[PDB]
């Protein structure tokens, strides 16, 4: 879990996450090829704040061990221990968002339901730590193989206080608003229940197959008026959601699955299902058949 900079060998640039870039590297202490391939996260701007944030992600990630959560491996104190890099497992098939677009040939509803279940279970696990993810979306889930997805992107995750069921985030500025529960948009309140709302959007994403014009931003913007810019977008999204405006049932999506979506998208926070409810329902659906 302490990786030496001189043995971390660059292989590929991957995405460019919030703190900075992510690379695929080979860790080869024996210097001969033959090491483990890993993902290495870097911090672009190591300010007092960005570092504190990066360090918080590391603690969080180091504290989780679950089949459907990306593996923490360690840290690398490069530049003479004057820089730090997070070392994680490398999942070869990238984000669930890209996978669904690139590998339709090997995806059916059963696979979609498997992914759905796996995400729910990772989310049950986070809840036992009182962690709120706050950023659930297929772009933030990673694919190990055709049978296995893992939740990643713990850069925005927060811990609920001892006895507070919600966390108010001082000011969400430049947010993924189209995944957010109304009370997150209106009050900056995040909770297990707001994660459930977002999971609903994730379930929608799965069944739209990240198709051309059916993404949540595209759909919401169609409903609201594609003309709209800046804050009018937010104003109209809120008003829309408050009075039961919802994303449409994807083409070929079963009614039973759309109902799961609609139950997650309850304005009434308490009435949303739990992740435990959701895992059971999805697994039962799979097991019937
Ligand atoms: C963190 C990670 N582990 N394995 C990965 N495979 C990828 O294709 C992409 C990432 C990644 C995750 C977050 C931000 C950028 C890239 C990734």
């Amino acid at each position: 879990t302490q990786f030496e900079e001189r043995h971390l060998k660059f292989l590929q640039q991957l995405g460019k996450g919030n703190f900075g870039s992510v690379e695929m590297c080979r860790y080869d202490p024996l210097q001969d090829n033959t090491g483990e391939v890993v993902a290495v996260k870097k911090l672009q701007h190591s300010t007092e704040e960005h570092l504190r944030d990066f360090e918080r992600e590391i603690e969080i990630l180091k504290s989780l061990q679950h089949d459907n959560i990306v593996k923490y491996k360690g840290v690398c104190y490069s530049a003479g221990r004057r820089n730090l890099k997070l070392i994680m497992e490398y999942l070869p098939y990238g984000s669930l968002r890209d996978y669904l677009q690139k590998h339709k040939e090997r995806i059916d509803h059963i696979k979609l339901l498997q992914y759905t279940s796996q995400i729910c279970k990772g989310m049950e696990y986070l809840g036992t730590k009182r962690y709120i993810h706050r950023d659930l979306a297929t772009r933030n889930i990673l694919v190990e193989n055709e049978n296995r997805v893992k939740i990643g992107d713990f850069g925005l995750t927060k811990v609920l206080p001892q006895d507070k069921e919600f966390f108010k985030v001082k000011e969400p500025g430049e947010s993924p608003i189209f995944w957010y529960a109304p009370e997150s948009l209106t009050e900056s309140k995040f909770s297990v229940a707001s994660d459930v709302w977002s999971f609903g959007v994730v379930l929608y994403e799965l069944f739209t197959y990240i198709e051309k014009s059916k993404s949540p931003p595209a759909e919401f913007m169609r409903m609201i008026g594609n003309d709209k810019q800046g804050q009018s977008i937010v104003t109209h999204l809120i008003e829309l959601l408050k009075n039961n405006g919802r994303l449409p049932r994807p083409d070929g999506c079963p009614d039973e699955i759309y109902m799961i979506m609609t139950e997650c998208w309850n304005n009434n926070v308490n009435q949303r299902p739990s992740f435990r409810d959701l895992a059971l329902r999805v697994d039962q659906i799979r097991d019937n058949m």
